[PDB]
């Protein structure tokens, strides 16, 4: 994931992303994803965290921190307050 570092990176392995799929690479590479080539499983490359099952009205940036909450990529673009919130945290 070192070579993920980048959101140009991120965006390339979307190549073969399943069209099917509701969520789009723009949104996931922005929020720090790249695809790792199977289904549309993704990780990030900051915290190695890993998404997948995408559902429509899904939102990447709420998604990696629901799940990953510690990731510091995700606190330096989003802030500890978003994160806290998502987390039920007021
Ligand atoms: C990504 C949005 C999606 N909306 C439905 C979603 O919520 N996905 C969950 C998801 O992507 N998760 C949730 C799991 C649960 C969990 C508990 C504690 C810490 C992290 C956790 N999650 C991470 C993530 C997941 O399953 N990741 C898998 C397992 C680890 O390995 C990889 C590697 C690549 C991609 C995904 C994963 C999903 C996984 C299977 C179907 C049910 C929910
Ligand atoms: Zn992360």
């Amino acid at each position: 994931n070192l070579s993920m570092q980048t959101h140009a990176a991120r965006m390339r392995t979307f190549m073969y992303w399943p069209s099917s799929v509701p969520v789009q690479p723009e949104q996931l590479a922005s929020a720090g994803f790249y695809y790792v080539g199977r289904n549309d499983d993704v990780k990030c490359f900051c915290c190695d965290g890993g998404l997948r099952c995408w559902e429509s009205g899904d939102d990447p940036w709420v998604e990696h921190a629901k799940w990953f909450p510690r990731c510091e990529f995700l606190i330096r673009m989003k802030g500890q307050e978003f994160v806290d919130e998502i987390q039920g945290r007021y």
